[PDB]
């Protein structure tokens, strides 16, 4: 009887300026794994099998990497 | 009887300026693993199988890495 | 009867300026593991299988790494 | 009958300027492990299987690492 | 009958300037482990299986490491 849940129940001269804002938001990620089988053999690389939630407002810079999941970087400068 | 939950129940001359704001927010990540089997063999790399939640407002800089999950960096400068 | 929960119940001339703000916030991460089996063999790399919650307002600097989960860095300068 | 919970119940001329703020905040991380089995063999690397909560307002500096979970650094300068 | 809980119940011309602030705060981390089995063999690396909560307002410095959980540093300068 497995379950994952994210709920927002709401049973029942104002001025808003630049308010009630959502910028770079992750909301409500539900994940279930039941009776799964994984075998990972990794030599020198990247393996991601889980849950990744990234929320960013601002990332700035030349040659930057903002969000990287399962990433191999082998550059030659 | 496994369960993960994140709930926001709300049973029942204002001025907002730049208020009630969400910038770089992760909210409500529910994850269940029941009767799973994992085998990981890792030689010199990166393996991520869990839950990763990253919330950032601002990341600044040349050649920066803001959020990295399962990341191999082998550069030559 | 396993359970993880994060709840915000609320049964029942103001001026806001830059207030009630959320910047770089992780909120409500619920995780359940029941009757799981993990085998990890790691030689010289990185393995992450748990729960990681990172909340940052500001990270600044050239060549910086803000949030890194399961990360192998083998650069040559 | 295992349970982890984080609850905020609230049964029942003001001026806010830059107030009621959340900057770099982790809030409400609930985790349950029941009848799990882990085997870790680690030679010279990093393995993280637990719960990590990091909350930072400001991290500044070139070549800095703000939040690192399961991290192998073998650079050559 | 295992349980971990963190609760904030609240049954029932002001001026705020830069007040009621949360900067670099970890709040409400509940963790339960029941009938788990762990075997760790570690040779020369880092293994973290527990609960880590880090809350920092400011970390400053070139080449600094603010928060490190399960970290192997073997640099050559």
């Amino acid at each position: 009887g497995v379950v994952a849940a994210a709920e927002k129940t709401k049973q029942g001269g104002v001025l808003y300026v630049g308010s009630k804002t959502k910028e770079g938001v992750v909301h409500g990620v539900a994940t279930v794994a039941e009776k799964t089988k994984e075998q990972v053999t990794n030599v020198g690389g990247a393996v991601v099998t889980g849950v990744t939630a990234v929320a960013q407002k601002t990332v700035e810079g030349a040659g930057s990497i903002a969000a990287a999941t399962g990433f191999v970087k082998k550059d030659q400068l």
